[PDB]
């Protein structure tokens, strides 16, 4: 068979996607491209970073999706993200695109594939990975662009969240690396609005060694703002120095107290993945403060969907037998 695996990530607020050595990275949000003309949007010739897709012939609906989305309408609007997002139109739809972008990316007409995705670990197991499962195990006809392309979905593989992480940087040629299998490991996520902790023994995660701090990255860039008395500002010319160190030594030591905390001794530990959009920021401080345990992977937004990439592949050798 001619199968091929669609590593994907809906995330926070951008969705992450790779197909072979493709990958994309756009804002969840979604447009449709309507009548309602405007006066240069969508008017102008400007070669835009946007797709049109229209599923299942549905042509009193074309769906617009892409980085520059809001340069191209004004239909633009932010994806459902709430725990029962799999039962909003705005997400459904959100899918459809995605697969389309991906599917899009492979020159033949018929494009049959195994989907590998991750979900918030606590609803992994509920029915709402049922409910998920149904929404990607589907066939589908998506015109990307007015190219046509028919997707068959020959499996699905789902997890949870941290674990495209860890997967990402402790497996290769479809096995886990020996240490993974008995050892102790913490996914530090740095988000927008939150930081947090995953633990996992023996490949399985530990609920009761794994916490979230209610401060991000938004926090950090706020805090430094005032001290120097608007983030946006901040964010933009990292290389305000003093104040950087300062708010960056709390937070470090906040984190790194918890973990003493709820963890355990930072010996017991194997190693620490940093990840998140505030990894690059905080890396350098954290692999100072302790030796030898934290570990940061490139392009940290694709680390999740570089795991499920791997699980796709093993899940694609299942179907090919």
């Amino acid at each position: 068979s001619n199968v091929y695996v669609m590593a994907l990530d809906f995330g926070n607020g951008f969705v992450k996607g790779k197909i072979n050595d493709e990958k994309f990275v756009i804002p969840s949000r979604i447009g449709r491209k309507t009548n309602e003309n405007n006066q240069l949007k969508g008017f102008v010739d400007n070669k835009l970073d946007v797709s049109e897709f229209i599923i299942n012939g549905n042509n009193d609906e074309v769906l617009l999706f892409g980085n520059d989305l809001d340069k191209t309408t004004n239909t633009g609007k932010d994806t459902a993200s709430t725990n029962d997002r799999y039962d909003i139109k705005s997400f459904k739809d959100l899918v459809e695109c995605s697969i389309g972008l991906l599917a899009r990316e492979v020159p033949e007409e018929v494009v049959n594939v195994v989907i590998a995705t991750g979900m918030p670990s606590n609803e992994i197991g509920t029915d709402k990975q049922a409910k998920f499962e149904k929404l990607l195990n589907k066939s589908r006809l998506i015109e990307i662009d007015g190219i046509a392309k028919t997707i068959n979905v020959k499996g699905v593989k789902i997890v949870a969240q941290p674990m495209g992480t860890l997967l990402d940087l402790n497996m290769e040629n479809g096995k886990v690396f020996k240490a993974f299998t008995e050892g102790k490991y913490s996914v530090l996520d740095f988000g927008s609005g939150t930081t947090i902790i995953d633990t996992y023994q023996n490949m399985k995660r530990v609920e009761e060694e794994s916490f979230v701090i209610n401060k991000g990255t938004i926090d950090f860039y706020k805090r430094i703002a005032s001290h120097v008395s608007t983030p946006r500002m901040i964010e933009k010319g990292l290389e305000f120095k003093d104040e950087f160190y300062k708010e960056q030594d709390s937070l470090i030591e906040e984190v790194m107290s918890n973990f003493e905390i709820t963890v355990g001794n930072i010996n017991s530990i194997d190693r620490i993945i940093v990840t998140g959009g505030g990894a690059n920021i905080h890396f350098d401080s954290l692999s100072h403060y302790y030796s030898d345990v934290f570990e940061k992977a490139d392009d940290s937004q694709f680390s999740n969907v570089r795991g499920y990439e791997k699980l796709g592949e093993l899940l694609k050798n299942k179907v090919e037998q």
